[PDB]
């Protein structure tokens, strides 16, 4: 199959299933919201939600979520691959400043693979 490389969806198709997933495994804390692809991991709200969903007993989200973007992405990014080991792909400036949607969406798909298989 394939016609050539896209017509309708194919872009936004993949980011309606990650967004949703990223969403609902997000869902719990009383004051964050999951519905972009950037400015949503600006303060590493995203990110530490998700860690922190996989070991609640060794994360604190709340700690980094307003201590700072660059550091709660950067411990949370160091701790993650500590806790679960997942090693980075992407930088912290990066992410914070959402100029990496590749990158971005890519380690999503580790974390999803990680708790959908584990």
């Amino acid at each position: 199959m394939g016609h050539h490389h896209h017509h309708h969806m194919g872009s936004a198709g993949t980011q309606e299933e990650l967004l949703r997933w990223c969403q609902e495994q997000t869902a719990g804390y009383p004051g964050v919201h999951v519905s972009d692809l950037s400015s949503s991991w600006a303060d590493g709200l995203a990110l530490c939600a998700l860690v922190y969903r996989l070991q609640p007993g060794l994360l604190e989200p709340s700690e980094l979520q307003g201590l700072g973007a660059l550091e709660a992405t950067a411990w949370a990014l160091k701790v993650a691959e500590n806790e679960l080991g997942i090693t980075p792909v992407v930088s912290a400036q990066a992410v914070v400043a959402g100029s990496d949607p590749l990158g971005l969406i890519a380690y999503l798909s580790h974390f999803h693979s990680a708790f959908k298989s584990m």
